[PDB]
């Protein structure tokens, strides 16, 4: 029997120049598995806790140090000598070590990281492809990627008011051509807005950041890119949004940047009418259950609606998300509850309730690959991590076309998005 | 006797959405390496021949399904048999299957990357790290980096004449301080735009790519982040430059965006003389003789002068510009020759003649890190690989603090430039 023998972790910089952890977790055999973790800058209230240091003397109080020395010295005894395979026990293990809902005590960052090495550790055991060994014999489902080619919000300084503006390929007939469709008309976005400009330097998730005047400007801009780069909008590639709303909502007078719940969902529906976006995510705050309420009624027939701050990939919100009729998609980032086992059990209790789910990159990201195997893991059919530059996003395309590749036959690359239009 | 027994190479895209290849090389054991190739931008007309497949309806012609091909169909019978650990014969049987001194019938970006998954198959099988097999029992020294936190030239839109505006941590003790130091300085730097409404969207290399007024105003700001920081200029921290001359050198009439190549130097001698800058890369262009005759002899003794297009990682041009005593440095880019062997021979021929070398990236990059392990194998003593943002950059530097970390008290982090402020 392969069973945890050490835990090595070790403090390296995100994508932004942000402390976090790289975890390695050792087999009695001698194998190992090696994940880092990310971290996000729009993060949902309810997210588990990433523990930081707060040295203001280093990194300006953003060490990892003690997340580090917590795998080290709590983690490391606590799964010695438990089989490497036992997943589900593991990170079980960790969740009661720390002992708070949050994980507050060791940090989710500290946790997550163990979570994923020890899977990778165990699929390189049985010499297996990551994803086969999350998800099975049948993962065999490519996801269709939403692509984030102008940045705003807080991945950005240039004041636009929504976060991400993505294009959705739908008709590729592979995740390989997918790429190569975003990779096209992200680079003739950038002809674009030189001839206009307009700047061209990328906010954190690889899209342009630009000066520019409203939401709609940019969607304008995406769409003169499809066209110049030769697609077809709505035909060949179709649009999506991520708001993250509770970035501009004022709790205290519960508006967006001054417009009640009514008005902005009145909004949405407009921007759905005059462009062909068929998936807005976070449109409203983490916590307005009237205005998720009055979305999910005005367009939940005709758009996905993706929840992300409002469910964080936590099992118990989904459920109760679900059960009131908020929604219809999850968005899954695993560093948002911090073990493999739950992002596992959220993924499987929106299935089940016909709810799309879209693995996700944070903004703070790594040269980690992991959520690639995931969405792959998961047949999910949806994927979100990031526009057509900076390595720390190209790296998951790479490896989804490497996995795509590896498949053969076997691979079908397929949108689940059911309000897509396609 | 482990021998090369396949050779896999696959289409990817670099850090700024452009295909290039990674390569596999597989032995008869079932061990394997796998490398990835950069691609640069500002590139000297004398680099070996990146070899693109010009199909204008794929990628804009920028696919490199050729190269790919090239590997499969030429350089694997040309290569199955051999040892893994017979570089230099293998390096050769590639130089010589081509057959054209500047490797433009198979592509130096096919070659390269069989070139450097050989070396990481060999240390792979003898289960050693990359930069000891590489290198040697006593490759030890971690280089210090300098970092480019403006961009500005080919790397970005903003109309900054030089290319790279750079910080040396030299006080750093370590790598990983050196690191932190940087890191510290581009976020001080970050909110010193915003704060000035100067936009922070980043260029090629991670480094904020706002619209200034002038090179001395982008020297300026990195004076008012170290300092903000709480670092001392000089002291602490020094500064750098690549003008990636070649690209502002009008070849009608042999100036610099007007000015004749001795105003150029005298242009950089002012600016030495005002500003912490010890390090000048490319001041002027790559055959530009008298300018760089002149500026040895200006500032060839009290300041790193290095050459990177004027020698583009090419001994047989390295030996010339050393006879003719021009510069005291080289940037070493191994895609500029396309093999590992010669880039060891151009650092070989270089260092025992006095001058430095530095490991540097390209300014498209990919998740490979090979370049952390090469300037660590040859004790360099100074590597180039990016500012603190993007992970095709961040990836280096975190590559080298695992280094650094493996080699516990043999690792000895050590500046190679001689007229270093410190
Ligand atoms: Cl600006
Ligand atoms: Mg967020
Ligand atoms: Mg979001
Ligand atoms: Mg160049
Ligand atoms: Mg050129
Ligand atoms: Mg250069």
């Amino acid at each position: 029997d392969v069973v945890i023998s050490d835990i090595e972790a070790r403090e390296i910089l995100d994508s932004r120049g942000y402390p976090t952890l790289c975890v390695k977790v050792i087999t009695n055999t001698g194998t190992f598995g090696e994940a880092c973790v990310p971290s996000g800058a729009s993060t949902g209230i309810k997210e588990a806790l990433e523990l930081r240091d707060k040295d203001p003397k280093r990194y300006q109080g953003k060490g990892v140090l003690q997340a580090i020395s917590n795998v080290e010295k709590v983690l490391v005894p606590a799964l010695q000598g438990f089989s490497v395979f036992d997943q589900i026990t593991a990170d079980a293990i960790m969740i009661d070590a720390d002992g708070t809902p949050n994980k507050e005590k060791l940090g989710a960052n500290a946790i997550l990281g163990v979570s994923l090495a020890l899977a990778k550790a165990a699929a390189n055991t049985l010499q297996r492809p990551l994803y086969r060994y999350l998800g099975g014999s049948f993962s065999h489902v490519l996801p269709c990627p939403m692509m984030n080619l102008i940045n705003g919000g807080m991945h950005a300084t240039n004041g636009l008011q929504f976060q991400e503006f993505m294009i959705r390929p739908i008709s590729a007939p592979s995740l390989k051509e997918a790429v190569r469709m975003g990779a096209e008309v992200f680079n003739a976005l950038k002809k674009i807005l030189q001839n206009r400009q307009l700047a061209t330097g990328v906010g954190d998730e690889g899209g342009f950041a630009p000066n520019l005047a409203s939401n709609a400007e940019a969607l304008d801009l995406l769409l003169t890119a499809i066209e110049t780069a030769g697609f077809t909008p709505r035909e060949d590639i179709s649009l999506a949004l991520d708001c993250a709303a509770s970035s501009f909502y004022n709790t205290q007078d519960k508006t967006y940047d001054g417009k009640s719940y009514a008005d902005q969902v009145g909004i949405l529906a407009e921007l759905c009418e005059h462009y062909p976006i068929d998936s807005i995510e976070d449109g409203l705050a983490e916590e307005d259950f009237e205005g998720w309420k009055l979305l999910s009624e005005t367009l939940g027939d005709r758009v996905q609606l993706v929840g992300d701050d409002l469910f964080v990939t936590n099992s118990a919100l989904i459920a109760e998300g679900i059960a009131q009729g908020l929604a219809n998609a999850v968005l899954i980032k695993p560093n948002q509850i911090g073990t493999l086992t739950e992002t596992a059990e959220a993924i499987r209790l929106a299935t089940i309730q016909g709810y799309a789910t879209i693995l996700s990159h944070r903004s703070g990201e790594t040269e980690d690959t992991t959520i690639a195997d995931l969405a792959v893991a998961f047949n999910t059919g949806q994927i979100k991590t990031g526009s057509l530059s900076r390595s720390e996003r190209i790296a998951k395309y790479n490896r989804l076309m490497a996995i795509e590749e590896e498949m053969g036959p076997e691979a079908l690359f397929q949108d689940s998005n059911p309000f897509s239009k396609a």
